[PDB]
């Protein structure tokens, strides 16, 4: 069948959704996966056909009200979750032209989108066909979702829709002892690598005898971990790396880590997360729950950093609950599993 | 658990094996994919880890052996199955330098190779992990199996053995209807399509009134052009970016577009062949020493596709027109349809490393 996945919120989105894109279209299912311009090249690069489905100033663009109006900063922690869902809103709204065209010549059966794709919902509310949503759940949803809908009004209107419409299936990517414990049951999966590669060198899948510290990404610690005669590798653009500098591949170079240094950006986490190795945030909402459970450590200087390091390498417990979330995360409903849940919604369904 | 595919030959063994790769690297095992150096990038843009196991100069042992003497070309097919084994032997003789010394540093558990990738099975053995063989059609080994053995012998005899490991399994990617009865057992998979992508253009997905035709190639064409004008036929031209420059022509994503064509014009290249049958189109082939012109037979006799002795214009316009050739494309892709999905082969591969005894 033909699935569209949609991948508009973050540009993390893309790299969380990748593996059922990657698990579909290995099961010969015809899958496009569509994104903002500038994620287009990681999605072409993990193997996934990719769609252009809003120009990369949409987001910039998407800060603004829809009648050209700047909008007032948000003042409390609930403002905040709600002026995101009017932001995801106007992304949405601002994908929608791409998304029509294409279905218009290549009609999905089945849409897929991330956590904060709302163009996902309105583009199968529009065809009438089945929604899927895939999240790292938070619990945000009660409320990005209203504002969203608040956003969209005009388009769900125009569909005789009071609010967004429900997924067909909620997809959790979320480990279950990091799941908000008031949160619905859900269809769980187990999130792996699926990305663009280049060509291995030997140090990148060597453990070696030493420590070895990941730090991702370039744009005292080192003199720290040289007192650990630790090997230190640093993930970086090409030209900026003139301590091992330059492009590393995560799924293959993290498994021989120790520690992941690495800001709250997803893929680095989640790399971690199911390689079960330890790792130390430098500030998203993820990771404090990691931290919580101390499988990491979440810092504020390079003097936080580096006692950080420290205590992740010297105390034991923070690399042994690391690895318990490892084992978890690898007794959950492979992506290939979750592709025969998404051929039950379209099957399946009463006469 | 660590996995390590070996692709031996042309980019069609890599894109043969590319599914089973990506549904094993897909479940959360750890997969690498080693080739000859010029092959890697094929690899990398499929999304698998890419190693270099060989440099791309190893090819030359196509024309002279081991020991430096020349080795004559073949002359019939008989004498090229012979001459195939020992070739590739002596290109699987130069990867097992750099075989054994990744897995000095990565020890896979598992080890996968495509129909001649004799240095997978030879690594396997020393290392003592099982051997999975990935083939179209298991019952033509037999004609190259005990050419490669020749050559391997020294290696072989090191490790105990007198002939090439039997696998531990064989993966078979060729639909039963083109499969002969006597062939010998093994996991049957649907092959499915595993590359490198571009952005898409909407012409690529946009199926129109006109009929499509596709043609892949690295002559007949313009010939061909002229009569599909009466057809008002859309052709499309897969070919390197260069040539691209000299109907519309350069990258396709073969995947993407052959589902919107009428017909595919390819050379027995097996990799329009493998995405025509799994996508149900029929096939025009104009074999020209081809690796899978035996496969393209197979098709044609089972009325699929055309052979042509080279004419095209001819074939074409049966094959657009005639409804049979459409409707046995639909019936073979159909039971491709119905085989083992990779994923569920991966399931077979991992049942493969338990030692039963405990």
């Amino acid at each position: 069948m033909k699935i569209l996945f949609v991948a508009s919120g973050s540009p993390a989105t893309v790299f969380a959704l990748a593996p059922l894109a990657t698990a579909a279209r290995n099961a010969g299912h015809d899958v496009f996966m569509g994104a903002v311009e500038d994620m287009v090249p990681y999605i072409a690069s993990a193997g996934i056909p990719a769609l252009s489905i809003a120009p990369s100033s949409i987001r910039r663009y998407a800060t603004m009200d829809r009648e050209g109006n700047p909008v007032r900063m948000p003042e409390t922690p609930e403002e905040e979750l709600d002026f995101a869902g009017h932001w995801f809103g106007r992304m949405a709204a601002g994908s929608m032209d791409a998304l029509r065209e294409v279905t218009a010549n290549w009609r999905p059966d089945l849409v897929v989108g991330g956590s904060m794709s709302f163009a996902a919902a309105l583009i199968a509310a529009e065809l009438g066909v089945p929604y899927v949503r895939q999240a790292w759940d938070t619990g945000d949803a009660w409320r990005t979702d209203p504002a969203a809908s608040d956003e969209l009004r005009p388009e769900l209107r125009a569909l005789g829709l009071d609010r967004l419409p429900d997924p067909a299936l909620f997809v959790d990517i979320c480990p279950p002892s990091l799941r908000p414990a008031t949160a619905p049951p859900a269809q769980m999966m187990r999130w792996v690598p699926a990305n663009g590669q280049r060509r291995l060198e030997p140090w990148m899948y060597t453990k070696g005898n030493r420590p070895r510290i990941l730090v991702t990404s370039g744009s005292g610690l080192v003199a720290d971990m040289a007192a650990l005669d630790a090997e230190v590798v640093i993930a970086t653009l090409d030209e900026v790396a003139e301590v091992r500098a330059g492009w590393v591949p995560l799924d293959v170079v993290v498994p021989t880590c120790d520690v992941v240094v690495h800001h709250a950006g997803g893929v680095t986490a989640l790399t971690a997360m199911n390689a079960g190795v330890p790792q130390l945030i430098v500030p998203v909402e993820a990771g404090l729950r990691i931290s919580d459970f101390g499988a990491a450590i979440t810092v504020d200087t390079p003097e936080a950093v580096e006692k950080a390091c420290g205590e992740l390498i010297g105390n034991p417990s923070y690399a042994e609950r690391a690895r318990e979330l490892s084992a978890e995360i690898a007794a959950l409903p492979l992506p290939a599993e979750v592709v025969g849940a998404l051929e039950g919604l379209v099957e399946n369904l009463y006469f």
